[PDB]
């Protein structure tokens, strides 16, 4: 799947970064503590560890399960 524009409306299930890393679940503060949660982004579709763009980034992204890599853009292409 691909995203349109900045991907703020992307609701797919892709969960892999541009370096092949697995996205961290949005509801998790582990390994990375953060504030991109449904509490603060109720319209963001912050579901499981799905690639999302809740904060008007240029493209969908996620926190990563690698403790040494906080966040990355997802390996999704623009439509
Ligand atoms: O972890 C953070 O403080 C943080 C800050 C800014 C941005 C992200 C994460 C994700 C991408 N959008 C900008
Ligand atoms: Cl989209
Ligand atoms: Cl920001």
């Amino acid at each position: 799947d691909c995203y349109h524009g900045d991907g703020q409306s992307y609701r797919g299930s892709f969960s892999t970064t541009v370096t092949g890393r697995t996205c961290q679940s949005w509801s998790s503060m582990t390994p990375h503590w953060h504030q991109r949660t449904t509490e603060y982004y109720p319209n963001g579709g912050l579901t499981r560890n799905y690639c999302r763009n809740p904060d008007a980034e240029i493209r969908p992204w996620c926190y990563t399960m690698d403790p040494s890599v906080r966040w990355e853009y997802c390996a999704l292409t623009q439509c």
